[PDB]
């Protein structure tokens, strides 16, 4: 807070591996425009929109900071160290700092732009630590810290939605004025710091099972229990054993599922019509349909079917050059959840078969497929994996009830997540008239701000204690020659993340 | 316990609002007849009854006290204070007192009844604090303390059911003799007091969400994730944004549902046949069908459909003059759960759509409706609201397993609820014969008793901390003129509750 | 509180004169029926009523005690002692007691009534010490303690009014349940006691002025000030003196007035038409007209006009045998306020004359009468007198503003007056049915109660310090023979108050 | 510029049985939300709000 000629912070970007902990530190340079020309605005969908797409809400003049992706905090090498050596990890605490604030004024003049420092201007910042504002982190929006530390990013604009009926609003709809919160005001000498402790959450499981739920028995020994092995010409009963594993009695059940449509990576194997919407699995809420994407954690495909993926059931990331609209398959990266096929149903199949009738002398036994199956006692399952470029946490909705609140896009469910950090350039009016006018001032000096931001996160690690004799699968770079090195810049300075990297490499018994 | 000419208690009827607590106190005058002419009786259904309606059980000579409705403890104004100002509440402890006991004897004589005090007669009372008797509170029976403190009420008779097979009993059926418990005996000078502490339970949610589960995103910013936006003439992938909210990836799912039939308040929109039973949703247990009423918490109707309600899915109260059998629509009050449509499916619709097949070059993608959906990981929901005239608590059945034991009629699930309080007039034999007869005595003096009863409950309150700028919805009386004042007596002294009042007025973000 | 055979209080009826204080004690026997057959009832005016007479309210089963008249506490001799010897008095504190409670049950049988003691029955009593109920004392209602201590009285029924629009009610109308208050319950052995301290109030003025406001000057000496004594043929100015007192300059003004119509006690001097309503002075409030009775304190008549009285401007009491409706003049007693004619305008005249125009060479000077005149700086006045049979106190309405809140019927204005004391017989149900019926009980044993009540009031006195040489006027009995003695019983035991007795006998200078 | 004001409150102690009149937003749908900004950022106060809702005896 000293003054104009003194830096208010240093560049901290590092990773420190200590025993059962790893501390990441990330610093970036940011730029904040004036949004909405300083105004709050009501926003809503157009009259012609599909009912599924209607909304009502507000856009605000404020921006906000989003570090909610793993590559904000972990270099690719660090991620490798994590996933090859640890069975699990979770966040413990964080520190946040905003510093080296610079406010600039822009003047159009006659033909060219002119930029100068406005030494007396201020930026406002506050953390919503009581969770009093709509929480828009955790929706997988753009605008995070860029993965490559040398890139400079634009702070995204804050807006929110409230109750809508069509394009209109309801009496219970809420409007929030962010100036109705206390906030710190910073001139170029000032800085802002915030610290937070994560609530206890279970370790993410970074491991794959080396056994499947249906093969947990001793293959050498028969069961003492009997099953009905013969109906023809009278009932008969047998003890199951190594030659009939499908018949053995078991203690547990695979996890729940909600079946999705199956898409082929081979173009000629797909229907040529338009099923993009009609093929998706959807939930129906207050008259509106929403795709269930990614939906319950389910394995992407069964053995030797790797060409298939569920229509709305996997996270999909773009390659560096991918278009925003209608990018082709070769321009995207499709995640693969196959490692959980040991406990979880495959996303594109049935849960199983249920009996539908009463068999008798004249009536055959009938079954039908169960394509959607909720929780049953004795079920076990794995949650979806997390990815280097994927999200970290989400806010658990505040409700009477929830079940297993692991956010379905992956990551850590938190009742009290890292708070939203809001920032805004304080408006500076231009010269007012010399006769009093009661109207609110509409004329402002054009400004923007820039600075540095840092976030430090301490992560707890769960070590591997395996007695496995043979070597593990490990994430590795290719050792062969190539034109570029993976996860680097090219000749034009563009950083790119060529592939997605999950966490499940090491193994564990069921 | 002093004697004949000294009152054994005072009239305590009050409400005290202290900070984060509210203490209600309620006193009423009661009258207790002799039930069953002092006998225990086996009771069962008739041979001609429908199998769904068979039962076996016992009626007892005892009566019992029931204060298990909110209007026993809260005046309408008090309820208003509660719901307009608080996000939640729960019970903490209670005190119970029985006092000013009066026992009367009735003599028929020749032409007219004569009533006199029997100063030496006693009444017996005990609280089943070990939960050793069938617990019949929590079935929404009549016989509670009346809502208006000046009304005098009859104590209801205690009876219970046990295992039946048709109209018969099973070896494991239980018979309970209430005289096989210790009980206090009270003459006109004596009184009885009991105190109880509620177990920790979560706050009832008295609030509505100001956001819906499908609109939790920032409307200004696109997602970094991709979805499959085009199948026709090849696959294509897009990032979802403000113009396609139905396609965005999300972390959570709406709550479970079991779909019910839809009834219209407009008479001409209903089928004219008899579907009253065949239209209901039912569960099948040991060969018997029971309606699932009200069933899982589900919103009553979607936007602009307020004329519809689920057939068996809402609490329905009678107006003061409503008949017991076949009252018309205008004589009943139908509750409305619309506020939970933000997180819970509408009761009369599907949960969603699930994929049923494998699409290919020659085969279109198929889906079907899911009309019943159990719990999935990542679901969130609200429980049913409570009402001024609705129930307060229920006993959680003693079982190996249960899930989210919020009683489906609404209110607080308790493993150890407020105990049943049983009361009986001690039999007084008439003059026996002057020669010994071993038969049990069948001739008794006709008696009844009357007294006062008080219950005090301490409730804990959860305050509202909202940053909402615009005013809330609030429960209000109508300000216009009217012939009567709502929630008062009429010119004949009849008290009436004109409308139902829920708890959900204030709002909160998800 | 001992029991059946022990009295719970003694008969205290006395007056003790100590120095500058007088303590009155009054005991009476009361009887309380069941009112409204135990019910609360909405009550309102009929459709055909005049708009001025519409109302809406409730009648309650409760009774209440009213001691708000002076003859409840002062014997006629005591009142004489007070008014002949003291310049003022005010209440200081009181004690109240209810005791020797007896509850009786009445049985109709075949041909004659039978009355018996119900030893276990209770009566309920409470004092509204927080002023939470409509306060109906101070409206000059019947039902007070009788003036003669041997008379036994019926406790009056409590009811109240709330906002009405015509015969209907408004949303802001209030309904009060008196069972929603704590109250003490008394059996025949129990008693109830209450104590209260009056707030500081000014002494009532029991004295008449021996000077008039317009004669306060020294009759022997001229003024140094001049007045305009001559306009004809030029202005001229004179100093006023003993021969022109009407012209002297003065410091003060007579009190306010609102002129009323003049009625003659001589029948032939009155108009023979119907002016009973059209002749009254009235205020207009929310479309309703109310007579202004008695209205502002004004002298009843001027000197030698004692046959006249203001139409609605004096308290009027009935003689013992007076009818309730259309009693003739000889059957009523009309109070006379003539003693305040020294400072207050006469009720049937104008306040004075005000100038209405601008006089000049061609225009004469004009004045007009002022028949209604509000307060002006420099005004002085006396409040209305109090009477042996008149009211004592009134509750000052709770409002933003008031001016000189001496209640216009006379007596002491109190922000926190003696609280209402409410009493009710607890209902005792008759024998209920032997099968449970949820309807409220409609069948009760017929009962009433009786007991004694005592009130003790301490009064502070202001002594007379006059230097007057000649004897005072004094209130006196007539010394001559008569058939009856004033303020006694007649040969049939009827007590009667033959005349009204004010307080203003002794004199004081202005 | 900032201004902070401390206000003292007088609580309600009524024994009224029936519910009070209360100031409330309308619960129905509408194009705009009362006491908010519109699509152009203009804040507006649609109606006046007095203080007299709760009741008291004279």
């Amino acid at each position: 807070a000293d003054g104009v000629g003194n830096a208010s912070g240093n560049w901290h970007c590092d990773s420190t591996w200590l025993g059962d902990r790893v501390i990441t530190t990330s610093t970036r340079t940011w730029a904040l425009p004036t949004y909405n020309n300083h105004l709050y605005k009501q926003i809503s969908s157009q009259s012609g929109a599909n009912n599924d797409n209607h909304y009502f809400g507000y856009s605000t003049p404020w921006g906000y900071f989003d570090f909610n992706r793993f590559h904000c905090h972990f270099s690719p090498r660090d991620w490798q160290r994590l996933i090859n050596n640890n069975w699990g990890f979770r966040p413990k605490r964080l520190n946040f700092k905003l510093f080296n604030i610079q406010v600039k004024e822009v003047t159009q003049t006659d033909g060219t732009k002119t930029i100068a420092n406005n030494l007396t201007s201020t930026v406002q910042v506050f953390a919503d630590s009581e969770y009093q504002l709509p929480y828009v982190l955790g929706s997988a929006h753009q605008g995070c810290f860029p993965p490559f530390p040398a890139d400079v990013f634009m702070v995204p604009q804050y807006g929110y939605l409230t109750l809508n009926n069509g394009s209109q609003a309801m009496g219970r709809s809420s409007f929030y004025c962010l100036e109705y919160f206390p906030s710190q005001m910073l001139r170029t000498g000032n800085n802002f710091t915030f610290s937070y402790t994560f609530e206890d959450v279970p370790f993410h499981s970074s491991y794959a099972h080396s056994q499947s739920l249906d093969r947990l028995m001793n293959p050498l020994i028969d069961q003492y229990l009997y099953y009905l092995s013969k109906t023809q010409n009278g009932l008969g009963f047998s003890q199951a054993g190594h030659n009939s594993m499908r018949d053995q009695s078991r203690n547990w059940l695979p996890g729940p599922c909600f079946r999705q449509q199956r898409i082929s990576k081979t173009p000629t194997q797909n229907n040529t019509g338009d099923f993009a919407w009609t093929g998706t699995t959807r939930y129906h809420l207050n008259g509106r349909n929403s795709a269930m994407n990614p939906g319950p954690a389910m394995a992407s495909h069964k053995d030797d079917e790797e060409r298939f993926f569920p229509q709305n059931g996997v996270l999909i990331f773009g390659k560096e050059d991918a278009e925003k609209n209608n990018a082709v398959l070769d321009k995207v990266i499709i995640t693969d959840e196959e490692e959980i096929r040991t406990t979880n149903p495959v996303a594109t199949g049935e849960y199983g078969l249920v009996a539908t009738n009463f068999q008798n002398n004249t009536t055959a036994a009938d079954t039908e497929m169960v394509n959607a199956q909720g929780i049953l006692p004795g079920m076990v399952w794995q949650d979806r994996d997390v990815y280097l470029q994927g999200p970290i946490w989400a806010k658990i909705p505040h409700t009477d009830g929830h079940f297993h609140p692991s956010p379905l896009m992956g990551g850590f469910g938190l009742k009290r997540p890292p708070p939203q950090i809001l920032i805004k350039n304080t408006p500076v009016p231009a010269d007012p008239a010399t006769t009093f006018n009661p109207a609110k001032l509409a004329s402002f000096i054009t400004q923007y701000s820039t600075g540095q931001v840092s976030v430090e996160i301490e992560w707890e690690l769960q070590k591997e204690n395996s007695k496995r004799w043979n070597p593990e699968v490990q994430y590795t770079s290719n050792y062969n020659k190539s034109v570029n090195v993976e996860f680097t810049v090219d000749n034009n300075g563009v950083y790119s993340e060529p592939r997605t990297i999950g966490t499940r490499y090491l193994t564990r018994n069921l």
